[PDB]
């Protein structure tokens, strides 16, 4: 939660054209935000680049100018949590509040490779939020450099074609450099 205590659309000081465009987009996005549209953003990019900073920021600006409460998860942390209350088998309540969330930040959704069972949980959670028009914000890592659709196949390679295709029809792509 709070290495990003300070994370605000407002500390925000962009340092290249990438970051400025990203901040403009985010601003427009938050201002027209409608839990109902199930629209989101995807932040790609090498690391230490302020992708996650911007996603926390986006989540805050939402509920500051729209009073809607999001949720912020490290994708692996979420998955790991869920598998464990899902085979202890008791809590359907955590799963439901995560799936039905009006805004959800899946930080690092899928950088690195995901074993069959984490793959299954992601596909589930994304199929659900896709079907139910639930706005979902994603940050993922991309590294080899000079776009659109390689970023597609690269993401597709550890997430699956299916999840990535859906991610695209829900989210606008913001490459931060
Ligand atoms: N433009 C910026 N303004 C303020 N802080 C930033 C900016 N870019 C990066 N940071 C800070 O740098 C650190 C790393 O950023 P992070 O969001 O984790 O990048 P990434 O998620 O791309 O790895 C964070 O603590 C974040 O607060
Ligand atoms: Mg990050």
């Amino acid at each position: 939660a709070k290495r990003y205590w300070n994370a605000n659309l407002d500390t925000y000081h962009p340092k290249n054209v990438s970051q400025n465009r990203a901040l403009l987009t985010i601003r427009v996005f938050v201002h027209n935000f409608n839990p109902e549209e199930g629209k989101g953003l995807t932040f790609v990019g090498s690391p230490g680049v302020g992708k996650t900073h911007l996603a926390v920021a986006t989540l805050k600006a939402i509920y500051e100018k729209k009073g809607i409460r999001g949720y912020f998860f490290d994708t692996k942390d979420l998955i790991f949590r869920l598998k464990h209350l899902m085979d202890e088998g008791k809590d359907t309540k955590f799963l439901k509040t995560v799936l039905n969330s009006p805004v959800l930040v899946l930080d690092d959704l899928g950088s690195e490779r995901l074993s069959d069972w984490q793959r299954e949980l992601i596909s589930y959670i994304i199929t659900y939020r896709y079907n139910n028009l639930k706005s979902t914000i994603i940050t993922t890592n991309y590294s080899l450099q000079r776009s659109s659709v390689r970023i597609s196949a690269d993401l597709a390679s550890r997430l699956g074609e299916n999840v990535v295709s859906k991610i695209y029809e829900m989210n606008e792509l913001l490459v931060i450099k």
